[PDB]
């Protein structure tokens, strides 16, 4: 896989993110990740994490897994990275996220995501508490 480049046009929630990408606006949902609603327990805590990651980048990128590009309501599916940081994996190693929606085929960085959530069970960190 590789990274290709965007910029943050605004953020949304803990797993989506509206970025320019191509030169078009249009949101994106993280792949391999669930995070709560802003309305559920840690919600407001995962929208706080992504929207600081994302605003306090130099340099976004995006990453499409081998699959489906975009999904059934028309965001894009890709892991995002924040200065080369991958956000689907920083909010699961913080307990702000669970690996969800593991559909085969994009499914690339499925294990990294695994080892992250179970460092984060470990700790009891957020959803893990
Ligand atoms: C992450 C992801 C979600 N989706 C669809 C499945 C879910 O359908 P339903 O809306 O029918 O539940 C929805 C979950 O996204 P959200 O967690 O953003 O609600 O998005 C995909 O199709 N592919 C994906 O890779
Ligand atoms: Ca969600």
């Amino acid at each position: 896989l590789h990274k290709e480049p965007a910029t943050l046009i605004k953020a949304i929630d803990g797993d989506t993110v509206k970025l320019m990408y191509k030169g078009q606006p249009m949101t994106f949902r993280l792949l391999l990740v669930d995070t709560p609603e802003f309305n559920e327990k840690y919600g407001p805590e995962a929208s706080a994490f992504t929207k600081k990651m994302a605003e306090n980048a130099k340099k976004i990128e995006v990453e499409f897994d081998k699959g489906q590009r975009t999904d059934k309501y028309g965001r894009g599916l890709a892991y995002q990275y924040a200065d080369g940081k991958m956000v689907n994996e920083a909010l699961v190693r913080q307990g702000l996220a669970k690996v969800a929606y593991v559909y085969k085929g994009n499914n690339t960085h499925e294990q990294l995501l695994r080892k992250a959530e179970a460092q984060a069970k470990k700790e009891k960190l957020n959803i893990w508490s």
